[PDB]
């Protein structure tokens, strides 16, 4: 057999991008403009930063100006004071959704790993990532049984009678698997080019998976062997065994980063509106 | 132990039958979706004294409360001081026909927005019929009753009127109904009625709500979503084949089942099976009654997506009319 | 009989993909919004000064009666509404200049996407008539033995997964190629046992519009019907054959022969390194780069009604 599990393995060894989803970042601080604006019609008490500089200055053709001292420029200010401060609250819930999102990924991130590795030291093939041959891969004393990715390649790929159709029953291989880690991942690793997780990826992943699982050997729901995940399935369900529920919820995860998306990409257009918006009420205060 | 995947892949189907899509997961939010109260209050002030009257009864924007707020718009809504909210200036009804534009483009907008709610209504509910159809016959799917299977014969084998793939039900009763029992499908697998070829439809209700336990304890607290659909066909087509039968009307692959069979409206644990070769002629699964109408149902589910979009970006445009409104205000505080 | 089915209906999908049409004027709205309104063009006029106002500097006098059904009067606005007018006037110059971009963009990225559907489906962007081009020889196209020419359509693996000597209804409902036999490649032979296999899927056509994410479902389809346990020796890996088996070569005379052992043309065991799943993989990326141009383009024409609006905020202080 030995799709799936590479499969997973490839998935699980995809890459989170952050920087793809979060995009612009150059909309996303308060514009420079409507925060030059609203210091030019300050009157005459508030404005008078080494800004003051800049302003006044750079009028990019060959841009702004102190405008008539009369009520028109606190006319033209409570106009803008708004719109001044619509951005810089706006400006705080983009990156606050920002920081949502970087906790999702992440958070679908470690979801990701602890599916493969343990917690999220994958760095380094620890032990605990293999365990005993009975009660992880038959779950006869403890109900441990398919942990993670990794943790079901050891059974109906070590022991004998194989010729490496998956490419120590009762004892533990814990060494064994070590090594076997290290052939397995040989007819593996290919990746496939690592281009970005996706929610899709994953339910095809588990669907693929779902065919994978059954057979016909000695001692419904399995996949000698010494597999038999009916040990810890309790109710029929995989939202019981561990690795399925790891990319599981990794994509709950990974679904809201569409949902900032949508909202994030609209509130920088707003901010581009609050931009243009601001030029017109600058000429308030003709 | 032997139709245990092919019962795993109708469960999966039947589970978004089970499933529930409540409208407002997609309409969301309304308290923004109508004309804003602010771009409203305003248009009242930017009107002079004359058509600032009850009697205006010829026009009136929304004033069947009986107008009354008219003057009691100007409240004091601020921080811990009072600031907010009208003399009689030129700018005064200059800035009215620049509230007038984005008063009436809010109010379009309000119809266009409760436009696109009713098209999420409609679909969203008309998919809903859809999964209902697959689940039972009928867009309702209500009672475990009333005869939304048919004859053994029909249904499982296609022997006297093509029947297969009527109902979700009707796989899983012809599935998980046989003499010969064990855990075939589920725990408690055996379907002692819907064994003959005659089986009604009302033997397979006598063992509906004996078989369908496990699945309606697995249904979890989930929307459905046009992914979770074509999932539940992929692990379908998965389980699709038994190499063993009657030669012609024998296209395997198109059979849910195990073991020599000869027949599937049998007692034999083989002829727990369905047959679709009498339905499935184009070639193709997703000719199963059933399948049309999960991908009918999905279908419908990604249209309601996009009205969403074109939902969220109408209140954008709404929102930024509310604010365009204090900018045309503005132009009357001028002396 | 039917014994390569499985495999065949996961070729058809894809091959109903690329028979499909993308209809390049689906992802635009209309050309209204897209050009620079006429009002904020009219509203310059109003306020154009009374110098420069009607000397065009290389009519005006046409277009400054056209707005007959306020006044150009000399007043502050006159200069101190053209300026907010100016500031809004080529901001909608340059929106409509993107705006037509962003079109264009969606046009081109169509057309490559329609492109690479039909260079999977035929091998060149011109799906015209079946031509001996389309296929190669079983030596390339299916056994691999001689060159690695294998994967190079859907269309030739159709042909050496459904003809073959041996083979009743092998696939596609309805007879079995009978000239595409073993070593005789003979692409015309392949030609010849195309129409024929090919008339299912020329039904299972539909208004499917070519979606990114159906791309990527066909592609998952293949993927479980890639497989044949037995096959033969060395350098045939039989996760990545698609045929009956209990076989030594592909495209033979045995039903089994039908098969498409991609081994050699293979690397790195990624299928998406076969020609055609590579196009199809360029088709989806180009179709999801029309979805973000497009939402570019409904955010610009969102930006140019707004303008418009403001025009008459700036234009009102004329009163
Ligand atoms: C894009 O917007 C800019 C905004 O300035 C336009 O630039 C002006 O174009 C007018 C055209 O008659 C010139 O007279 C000005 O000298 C330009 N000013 C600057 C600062 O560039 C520009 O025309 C717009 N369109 C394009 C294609 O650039
Ligand atoms: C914006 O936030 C400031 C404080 O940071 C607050 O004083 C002001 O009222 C807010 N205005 C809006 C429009 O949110
Ligand atoms: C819709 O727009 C038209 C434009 O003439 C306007 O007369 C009408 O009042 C608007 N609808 C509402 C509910 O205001
Ligand atoms: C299913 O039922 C048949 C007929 O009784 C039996 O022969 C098989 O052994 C069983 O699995
Ligand atoms: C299916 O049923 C047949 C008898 O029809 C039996 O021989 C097989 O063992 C069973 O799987
Ligand atoms: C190819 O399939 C045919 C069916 O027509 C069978 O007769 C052969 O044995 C097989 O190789
Ligand atoms: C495929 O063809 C081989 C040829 O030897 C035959 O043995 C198999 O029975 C068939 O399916």
């Amino acid at each position: 057999q030995y799709e799936a599990l590479c499969g997973a393995y490839a998935i699980t060894k995809q890459a989170i991008s952050d920087a793809e989803y979060i995009g612009d970042t150059t909309g996303d601080p308060r514009p420079k403009e409507v925060e030059d604006l609203y210091i030019m019609t300050l009157s005459d008490e508030d404005y008078n930063e080494k800004r003051k500089s800049d302003i006044l200055q750079r009028r990019d053709t060959y841009i702004h100006s102190i405008p008539a001292n009369s009520e028109a420029r606190a006319a033209a200010h409570v106009a803008i004071k708004r719109l001044f401060y619509k951005a810089g609250n706006l400006s705080a819930n983009i990156a606050a959704a920002i920081s949502s999102i970087k906790a999702d990924t992440r958070s679908a991130g470690e979801a990701l790993n602890r599916a493969r590795c343990g917690q999220a030291d994958c760095k380094a093939p620890d032990q605990k990532w293999f365990e005993t041959r009975s009660k992880a891969c038959s779950g006869t004393g403890e109900q441990k049984q398919g942990m993670t990715i990794a943790s079901d390649i050891s059974c109906l790929c070590s022991a004998a009678t194989g010729e490496t159709l998956c490419s120590r029953g009762g004892e533990g291989t814990a060494a064994n698997a070590q090594t076997d880690w290290s052939t397995t991942i040989a007819d593996c690793d290919r990746n496939v080019e690592g281009k970005a997780p996706s929610p899709a990826a994953i339910e095809a992943a588990i669907a693929v998976f779902r065919a994978a699982l059954g057979n016909a050997e000695f001692t419904a729901f399995v996949l000698a062997a010494c597999v038999d995940y009916t040990n810890k399935l309790a109710r029929g369900t995989i939202n019981d065994i561990p690795w399925i529920e790891q990319l599981r919820t990794a994509a709950a995860k990974l679904a809201g980063v569409a949902g900032t998306r949508a909202q994030l990409d609209g509130m920088r257009q707003e901010m581009r509106i609050i931009e243009d918006q601001a030029w017109q009420a600058f000429a308030l205060a003709t």
